[PDB]
Parts: structure tokens; C-alpha cells; sequence
């Protein structure tokens, strides 16, 4: 779940295996790389299931995505983010998770 690039102008990416239980000690990123002047806009669908934390916000399981100088997240919980116009060509995302629960992940949707 690592190395993955994107190059088609639209796309689906999601958590390993899912919409079943994402793995265990997830270390996994993602880029999308389209060509200059393409605006990429990430949309999240069906269901959103990420562990959450009572006493930090998203530490240990978590989605982050990064374009330029901007960065969404780290998101979790049950709800996913509103779409985000990330305004780029070029995108990078990472995904985490730790060693404990069993929560399904996420699935977004990619256009430019
Ligand atoms: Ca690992
Ligand atoms: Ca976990």
C-alpha cells in the first residue's frame, strides 16, 4: 500500500482490502501526478471508518493529504471530510494505522 502512482486524470484510491478491516501497522502513501495546470479535487465515498482517539485528535490511525504548501487532516473518526479542492497536479497522501480495533477505512474519489 505504498508507491502507488496515479496518473490517469481521474480515480478511485482506498485503504488495503477495503471495504473490509484495513490491516494492522498500515504505513501506506499514495501520489497522484498529473500534468501542470490539472486542479484535483478529492471527494470521499461510501463509508468512512477510521479509529479516533479519546485523548488526541487522529494520532495513531489517520488519513493526511498534502499539495504544495497545504495540508488536510490528519482526519479519522466516522465522517469523512467535505470534498477538498486541493488547486494542484501534484498530491500526496499518507495512511496510518496501529496495531489495535478493526475499522474498515475509506474510499475517495479523485478528478481533475
Ligand atoms: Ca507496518
Ligand atoms: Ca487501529
Amino acid at each position: 500500500c505504498s508507491g502507488n502512482l496515479f496518473t490517469q486524470r481521474t480515480g478511485t484510491i482506498t485503504s488495503p482490502d477495503y471495504p473490509n478491516p484495513y490491516p494492522k501497522s498500515s504505513e501506506c502513501s499514495y501520489t497522484i501526478d498529473l500534468e501542470e495546470g490539472f486542479m484535483v479535487t478529492l471527494q470521499f465515498e461510501d463509508i468512512f471508518d477510521i479509529e479516533d482517539h479519546p485523548e488526541v485528535p487522529c494520532p495513531y490511525d489517520y488519513i493526511k493529504i498534502k499539495a504544495g504548501s497545504k495540508v488536510w487532516g490528519p482526519f479519522c473518526g466516522e465522517k469523512s471530510p467535505e470534498p477538498i479542492s486541493t488547486q494542484s497536479h501534484s498530491i500526496q497522501i499518507l495512511f496510518r494505522s496501529d496495531n489495535s480495533g478493526e475499522n474498515r477505512g475509506w474510499r475517495l474519489s479523485y478528478r481533475a
